[PDB]
């Protein structure tokens, strides 16, 4: 009833502004929604080289690519073909704050992603502006309903040079476009996002993501 | 030098709160040295706004604050070239807004390019339900962090029914010209009010009064 | 690096003294567990301050990461911290302003872990779910373990299930410190947790608690 | 007739534990409730010399001593002779968290303060454990009612050696012991606290505080 196919293309356009620097990044990728895997090639079309760590944008670069077991309601796959949208806040431990949105629509075998990303108050000597990030660590999103809306909260951490970490708290709210899509119960979503390759200045990046929903111990 | 006793304000805000895009124009006047400014606002697009207009109002210029002679006035020292600010508002129910302003001057007019984005406001909360009455008067705590003037504020919106809605504000302020000397720690008292509005806030008259001081016992 | 003297089956002796919103209480615990299976359980008895005027659940995460199953590719700080032991301190920040801090000093004698627990909580609203006892249980969660300023630290996004099927969020931060020199710090990893009140009397003066915890490295290898 | 006299004495005993270090501090002071001023001599009875910055304890060492104007209800002066108590959390930007409680009663011309202070999760290399604090900057408490209880929130900042600042957010709830003390409307309370003198290791400290409530601008 979704018309979500086992192999899907992804078409993404993101425009943003972090600390006054405007950028536009295009993505073209492919994914396996039922396998919870996606990858994409990204190109900074405007505003490169980015004066800040590319990693902070990468979670903005679609929970339709999360493997859901049968015992958990899969709000995202049930949201199609009309699609859904999300809004997120990323609160970093040094006061940097970003918000992002994405409206996901599907035409055929392609998801289209309209992504906006704005960040403010990153310290000049912090690891984001000084590009000291190495990767996001694997994380687990906590998904619950609040005020009739599916919401995901995650304790996230960017690995830095020296193997220090930089903490970020994210909150995302997810909203099906079509009315009456059934909200899931509380669950967890394991995430692992990775930049597989990049040019020296991150004007081109290959990004990979793997996400699996589960109900926690003892069952997972 | 740059800043005259009476001064005009031209503002354009583009925003998106909870996915609703809007554009608001502002034409105003103030007295920088008395720390008072007033502005007429017209929602040019996205009207009527589906959310509390009050959340936008602190984004609608610290050059309009009365600084006393004993405290360095970074804002007036930033002109003619001007300065910019970036702000996050973290509301107690998870709603978060970020805003930027780039302020420039030509002649007797300040030009404000304002952007405002808000996400994650709950549908039955006072913001989406428009249950706000006003920002309470507040005090900004101004300090330097990582070489940047920063202002933090414990803010509270009065709601219908006499409850309050808490927000924490952090603003960073940056002069465009290199070498503007940063102030030491100080406070800025703020009072913002909507003086009038039409029923759906497509037109609003806004007024703000701000005074910088060094706290007790000398304030 | 050395023999821990941690046996596959251990006893637990716990004494907690605390104050939440001005109400003092003392709670004693006797339990047993399997450190290598990451499972433990204990019978708790409120020794005074009973019956508690707040939700018992907020105390439960304070009632030992030595009971967590670690795979051998993740360094297990807690088991190596024995025989001498370790201590932790923790803050719980609840979404409505309630804030708790808690400390445990853990030692081992023979086949028994001894836990000296303190718990202090302030600013919970009178009509909030903690003070009105509207909580059902903690949801399963995942702690993110990492080294922060040279100290092993775990941060958790937690949520209490309430009556009416709402959730009440809490953020926890715990610092863990071995008592002896030479304990190797682990790299970033995750710890799945699930805690549950198995049974209780009407006023929670008596409670049976169980916990299961498993360490892992996240996707793709978990 | 009034329980609040123009010249009052203060008797205080604090017991605390910060980062596992236990301590007991006794305080003997005087103040002028109507002028919003008080001072106290403190002596560390147990656990001295303290291994952390004494300044973090100082706001725990009574809003009875705040000058309130006629047009703002003075909850604190109206709470006596029976008294009131407060509970507070101090959330420092580097993860240190302190909670404190004070139960204040009165006998004759003396206030009795039973204070408890606990802190956890201060980093070894941070300004509290390294004793790099110089003072609390002057601040303004925002006072409002929430769920029937008078609550005060403050954006606070410790000046550090080197002219940096260390941020702390505090929230305090205040509750009269008598039923029927009328809650105030929203208002502000300016505070300044200062250590007037101390011995090298802070085993003896003289502390002073001045507080004035007001309605904000325009008025004052
Ligand atoms: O993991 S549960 O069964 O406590």
């Amino acid at each position: 009833m979704s018309a979500i196919k086992p192999d899907m293309k992804i078409n993404l356009r993101m425009e943003g502004n972090v600390n006054g620097h405007h950028f536009v990044i295009d993505g073209d990728g492919t994914g396996k929604p039922f396998e919870g895997k996606q990858s994409m090639d990204l190109e900074v079309k405007e505003g490169g080289p980015l004066p800040f760590a590319f990693d902070i944008l990468t979670t903005a670069f679609n929970r339709v690519f999360a493997e859901y077991p049968d015992h958990i309601q899969d709000y995202f796959k049930q949201s199609f073909p009309k699609g859904y949208s999300w809004e997120r806040s990323l609160t970093f431990e040094d006061g940097g704050i970003c918000i992002a949105r994405n409206d996901i629509t599907m035409e055929g075998d392609t998801f289209y992603n309209k992504v906006r990303f704005h960040g403010v108050n990153f310290p000049a000597n912090g690891p984001v502006m000084q590009k000291k990030t190495l990767k996001w660590e694997p994380s687990t999103e906590k998904m619950y309903v609040r005020d009739g809306v599916l919401t995901g909260d995650i304790t996230m951490a960017l690995l830095l040079e020296g193997n220090a970490h930089y903490r970020c708290d994210s909150r995302t709210t997810y909203k099906a476009k079509e009315k009456g899509v059934k909200l899931p119960g509380y669950h967890l979503v394991d995430h692992c996002i990775e930049i597989l390759s990049h040019d020296k200045d991150y004007n081109k990046v290959k990004l990979y993501e793997h996400a699996v929903a589960h109900s926690g111990l003892p069952d997972n």
